[PDB]
RNA sequence: UCGAAGUAUUCCGCGUACGUU
RNA sequence: CGUACGCGGAAUACUUCGAUU
């Protein structure tokens, strides 16, 4: 009850809005770099503002009703790819997940949105091992498709 | 419209899983449904008594707005059985079916597949369908090419 | 991009009931 | 596996509103 409580998802939602550390444990190893409204609006320079070359991608990790979110900037380059692929890993997710799972199994989700295409991997807490190994390949592909 | 009963076309698309069909409703899938019966499913869970290994098949769906199609195909993780299930739908079969329920105003399109208690879903506006396909067809490949 | 409200869907988890039409 | 609801979430599409003078 304490775990999975609304008192913890609120902190997981607010965890996004910190520099390199928020009061609780997070699955991500990189900071959120979400753009301000103005920096996004000014993202109507020479193109449409959402379809072809966006400023980044949005990814989410959920363990039950405990959801973490991140916006990372992806310059469509191999160097920037290697940078965003390390936003999370098997150990970071399980470590975080161990802090909100146990007892009765719940629903876990990883979601990623890029170029108007959303990809979501969903399964039970006991399949978290298989979700991660699939979330990494799905993510790697979504970011290398043209 | 859709028309004129907007929900009746959704009603036929769900029945397409069972009938031919039937009908005349164009489907995005090229393979018939292979859903096991209740008994056949009760007994398949008795050889290697378990809950997610081995599975008799997988479940996949295509949604164009509220017009949803669904298939359950048998899959034994052999190369011969992988090439077939990969033929469940091609890029043209989905675009062909998509052209039948999509207009000018963009709607929500989805592809889903559940295998070994793992569900993968590809969602986006109907204007990115061509992109959902390339991303969905191979996302279907990796899900069926893994091990416990 | 952030937040909130609504509408139409999709998906996962848990629980209940009914099943070779 | 199929069907119907219940609960808790996630994702997408569309609409509206708000966002350092």
């Amino acid at each position: 009850r304490a775990i999975q409580g609304n008192d913890t998802r609120e902190q997981a939602n607010g965890e996004r809005w910190d520099g390199g550390s928020g009061g609780i444990t997070s699955p991500f190893k990189l900071p959120d770099e979400s753009p301000s409204w103005t920096e996004w609006r000014l993202y109507n320079d020479e193109t449409n503002s959402n379809q072809d070359n966006p400023l980044g991608f949005k990814e989410s990790w959920g363990f039950g009703k405990v959801v973490f979110k991140r916006y990372l900037r992806y310059d469509r380059t191999e160097a920037s790819l290697h940078r965003v692929l390390g936003s999370w890993t098997g150990d970071s997710v399980n470590y975080a997940a161990s802090r909100f799972l146990g007892a009765n199994q719940v629903g876990c989700t990883y979601s990623i949105r890029f170029r108007g295409v959303s990809v979501t991997i969903s399964g039970g807490s006991r399949t978290l091992q298989h979700l991660c190994e699939m979330a990494i390949r799905s993510k790697q592909e979504l970011l290398q498709l043209t």
